[PDB]
Formats: C-alpha cells, structure tokens, sequence
C-alpha cells in the first residue's frame, strides 16, 4: 500500500551487477530506495584501492543524508553488487510526498535510527587515538618490508602483541584492545602471531 | 510554524545546573527537546566511573532513537550542564503529531542525519588512523610545552594547520578534516591558530 504508492512516484531503474550508480562528488539531489538487489557503498584512495563501507539491500534507502542538507555532494561511491532495481526520486518531490503520507518518512527515519543504534559514536581520548595511530603505523611499515608475506587480502606479517606493545609503548591489555577494534572495523584479521593487513601490497 | 506548534504540545520544565533529566535504565517513553541551555550525556566507564558521551544544546532533541523501538531503556544518564528549559512529550503523542504535521519528524531526522554524518567522518583505512594518531600526538605534546598555557577547559596552544601538516607530514585538507573530527568528538576546540586541548579540568 504505502510502498506501492511511494514507488509510483519514483523512476525505477535497473542496474546490472558491477555497474556504478553514484559517483562520489556527484551532486546530491535524489533519494534512492532499493526495490531489489544489493549495492556496495565504497571509498577509494589515491591509487584506486577500495574500501567497502557497507552493503545496502532491498528495503534500504540510499542517499538519505542528503535530504536534510541543501545541495552537498555525494560522499561515496555506490556500486551495484547484484543486478539491482532502484527507485529514484528528487529530494524536492519526496518533501512533497511526506505531506500526503508521513508513513514513508517514518520508514526512512527508522532506517537511520537502526543504523545509528549499531554505530559507535564514542571515540577515545587523544592518548588513545595517538596509540591507535602508532599501532596502525607499525602494521603498515611492516607490511611494506621486503619479507612481508603475500596473502589474498593484503600483506601478512608475523609479529606478537608483546612486540607491538614494546615498539609502540603500551601494554598488551592495550595492544589487544586496539587490534580487536581494528579487526571489528574490518582493517585487519589477527590469528596467533600473524596479522593480515588488508589492502596493503 | 513547526517548532512553536510542536512545543505547544510539550510539557516544559526548568532544570537547574547539575540536575538529572534522565536516569540510565528508566524505561523510554518520552522525547525531549532543549528549549534553552545545555546538557551532558553520560555513562559509567571501565569499573564504574563517569563517562561523558556528548553534549546537547538549545535546539537538540534527546532520546529520539527511543521513538523507534517502543519499550527500550535509557542507555545513559542525562544531566544539565547549564540552567535548562526542556520540553517533553511522550513517544505515542509525538507519533500523533507526526500524522498531523510530518515536518516535526523532518526536524528530528535532520538531527539523526547530523549524528550519522559525524560518525561517517571517523571512518577510514589504516593510513587515516595513523595520520589521525599523529595529529593527536602532536596536540598532546604541544600542550605539555612552555609555549602553552592554562585555560579553563584544558591547555591553549597556538599552531597553524600548515604547521601541523608539516610536523606530521600530510595536507592541510587532511589536518582540517582531522581537527574538525576531533572538535566534533569534543576533544579539542580550534579557532584559527588557537587550539584548546581539553583535559583533566
């Protein structure tokens, strides 16, 4: 009912898999709703290396943060992961639809709320950032060395908690906590004395 | 006009500096909005100390995430930092308001939007964490120098973006984004050459 009404006001596009729906830096004037399929939100570095921030799926909106600004540009790339059917609608026109039936905005807002509910907003204090940075730096320096090992997800390195702690000036209590964090953030995997530093080469 | 019209459906109360608006663990049935003043969101840290998570000021909602799952509980304590005027309304009545004028949902969702946008800003790869850690280190180090000086909120230093960009080895573009993020996480404030590094005060 609500969704079908909403969908009739959208342009519904098909994107085959691997195609790019949204360029970072593009003008943000539209809202998207995923009718079917999945897309990756991603960023790239100065060499084209890629980091996938998340997948969005059927029932998800894309670009909803733009609805509340005035004309900022897209902050990331969006690329079809499977063949996708994406409803698109101008922010301007969506602002009018919300008046006829706030229920679709209540859906968009629930998504933001769920998202926010699973995101840490807490950062640590400056000493914590500082020591997180030293570790990250240590990992990356290691991954650059001639005897770094190759791995399917980046370079792999051999180094212990103790060794990092001493290199960097902190406890294992502290090496462990940061490494687990980095792992939960999808930047590394660490098993035993081995760490895979993702996207190094 | 939206705000006045919404406020006219709220209860408003004066809260003196240091009073507690919300207790971690109460059931979550009400939405708050700050008509005047500033409050702090707090939890209990490792072992049970107080934990500032963030500040909210005139024109902010409080407990908006609760609007989305009925029944949940308060995740934090909320307390007045200054003298406060705070409006409140149950989630179920706010839902009715939504049906009458969806605009007040637009404003609440704008604030979710801003929270999600700051959260986005801490996200990065290892080299970003590394540079983030190098700026924080630099700041903390300056704050312990003789060039530095006591401030109410922590220790004032004066250093330019180009100058940090230099010590640390990154673009000013990069410094600015990181300064902005540290300011958003309530760890520093920065006005031109002047930065105050909050601490132990």
């Amino acid at each position: 009912p609500t969704l079908e009404w909403f969908l009739s006001h959208c342009h519904i596009h098909k994107y085959p898999s691997k195609s790019t729906l949204i360029h970072q830096g593009e003008k943000a004037e539209t809202l998207y709703y995923i009718v079917k399929g999945s897309v990756a939100v991603l960023i790239k570095d100065e060499e084209g290396k890629e980091m996938i921030l998340s997948y969005l799926n059927q029932g998800d909106f894309i670009g909803e943060l733009g609805l509340f600004e005035e004309g900022q540009e897209r902050s990331a790339w969006v690329r079809a992961k499977t063949a996708c059917e994406v409803a698109e609608i101008s922010y301007k026109k969506f602002r009018q639809l919300i008046q006829v039936n706030p229920d679709i905005l209540m859906r968009l807002s629930a998504q933001m709320a769920r998202r926010l509910q699973v995101t840490s907003e807490k950062v640590g204090n400056l000493a914590f950032l500082d020591v997180t940075g030293r570790i990250a730096q240590t990992l990356l320096n290691l991954a650059k060395q001639p005897d770094a090992m190759t791995h399917p997800d980046g370079m792999q390195i051999k180094i212990t908690r103790q060794e990092i702690g001493q290199i960097v000036g902190c406890s294992r209590e502290t090496v462990g906590r940061i490494l687990k964090m980095l792992e939960d953030q999808n930047l590394i995997s660490a098993h035993g004395k081995t760490i895979v530093v993702y996207g190094t080469r």
